[PDB]
């Protein structure tokens, strides 16, 4: 049985290295190319399972190599792939992404058969998502479908968490209604907001407008400096620090976060959200000191032990 | 008996089309992604093997899934993969392409196993290349592998046909001496040649600094205007125009022309070269008339009969 449920996007990384980012016009070299695992659905759901977590991936990828290779990954982590989808309507979604020496990229996105995962292969998973502890969603799928998930986890008494990624200015106000964790980094509250946040202080107030807005608990994380956290029953800004790491690759750092939260509210319901949050932080900060996305993200089998302990 | 043999490269062109070009630190979102089989040699081979001929395609590709496609590929027109590598040591040749409305792009190109193709994967083909009527090169792969390539296609007396593309500024003096057929496009003999190359008059200019450098026959492309072309029995550069088409798509129509022009070299060596430049010119001419580059070569059946034909010779 499934505790964790994520309904989200699958992405094929196409990615070049190159020493200089190529300017309109140009033709350039690089002097590596590689194909990785991306998504922000499928990387959440990814680290989630490496945590331990019994997971199911519904999602819709092509009916093609890529679909097949996509397919092949999830089941290497131990994902459920009982609701992933394959269709010949479109392609896989892709990600192609030139990376220069600095560590500065342009990406350019095609979300493909992600787009086409409809309200009948939610339904079709109608059993699973009543069973689970947690629904996770984003903003990669159309975004009726996202919401009908949301619905239906709602319906059958299981949490929501929602990523609002990539941010829109004019989102529909029922996914701060349908959302039990409404969770964003502080550069998508700017966009959701229309306010500044640079730092905790500012966050506090961002995350009141979207806590009025009707989420019961928000999270804004702010990459080096932790997070804050506000909810309906602690209205009060929390701010949650992080020991200082060394950062090689910050690369789906907030995917292995919303992933690691995924794991505490299905396993640990009864850890504070400020330990779970603590915990999500530091598994996180893991993820930033290696290269890749999902290939850095860490196994349960090598993080202390502390992280999956809990007092009475 | 291939009689044909290309050595070169095969690359994944995995393309993206948008609005807008991104500039850095920029995520865009495009409307369409499609992959296409590309790579100068392939595309070569590609239409020399829909003309008839047939073709070996000595290149490395990956030991993954675009480069088992590609193989797919090669096969699926007919080509011969005798010696076509696999290497499990770096991906298949891959360019990035990222397309706006205005028709402008930027790519990326990561060469990978082309690039790993070596001398010792050519000792292998020794027997395919010395059976052969014409071996042609490029510039995509290490510039020493084509070297060595038309150095045994030379020593057991093969044709070699040279295309120096993608051009450089500094390039080795043995591939002109190497060259039974020297051919290029006006943008490329700039570059080998620093001349300025804006008219058929200028590319004959050109096309005899090159053909000084040391090349038995050299020929310049010049897109819808045709070609010139020069050698060393007649030096007086010939303009050779063509029948003006509607250009859909001319992406791989250089590449139509090289390949048409190993087909004729090798089995019509006959034809004058002006006849077999006529011919060309035609079929790389049909190419554009279609999307899609290899997808647009056309197959003999659906090219004209008299191009097939020789005066008193069956083919
Ligand atoms: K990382
Ligand atoms: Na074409």
């Amino acid at each position: 049985v499934a505790a964790v449920v994520v309904v989200g996007s699958c992405m094929t990384d196409l990615v070049s290295l190159t020493s200089r980012l190529p300017k309109t016009g140009e033709t350039i070299h690089g002097h590596k190319f590689f194909i990785g695992f991306g998504g922000k659905g499928a990387n959440q759901c990814v680290q989630a399972a490496r945590l331990g977590a019994m997971t199911s991936m519904v999602c819709k990828v092509g009916k093609d190599s890529f679909g097949n290779d996509y397919i092949e990954n999830l089941k290497q982590n131990d994902i459920s792939t009982e609701f992933t989808y394959q269709t010949k309507d479109a392609a896989t979604g892709t990600a192609s992404i030139i990376v220069n020496n600095e560590g500065q990229n342009i990406i350019v996105i095609v979300a493909g058969a992600n787009l086409l995962l409809n309200t009948e292969d939610l339904r079709a998973a109608a059993n699973v998502i009543s069973r689970a502890k947690v629904m996770v969603c984003q903003l990669e799928i159309t975004p009726a479908t996202s919401l009908e998930a949301l619905t239906m986890a709602r319906r059958s008494g299981v949490k929501t968490l929602f990523n609002p990624a990539p941010a829109i200015a004019d989102l529909d106000p029922q996914f701060y209604t349908l959302s039990d964790v409404f969770c964003c980094n502080e550069s998508e509250a700017e966009i959701l907001t229309g306010l500044t946040v640079g730092s905790a202080a500012d966050a506090g107030e961002a995350a009141l407008v979207l806590l009025k807005r009707g989420c019961q608990v928000v999270i804004i994380t702010l990459g080096a400096e932790g997070c804050v956290v506000l909810s309906q029953t602690e209205p009060e800004p929390k701010h949650i620090p992080t020991e200082k790491v060394k950062a090689v690759d910050t690369t789906g750092a907030g995917d292995s976060f919303v992933g690691a939260l995924a794991f505490y509210l299905a396993y640990y319901p009864n850890l504070s959200l400020e330990d779970m949050l603590n915990r999500s932080n530091f598994i996180a900060a893991v993820s930033v000191q290696a290269a890749g996305t999902q290939s850095s993200y860490p196994y349960k089998k090598d993080l202390p032990l502390t992280l999956f302990l809990e007092h009475h």
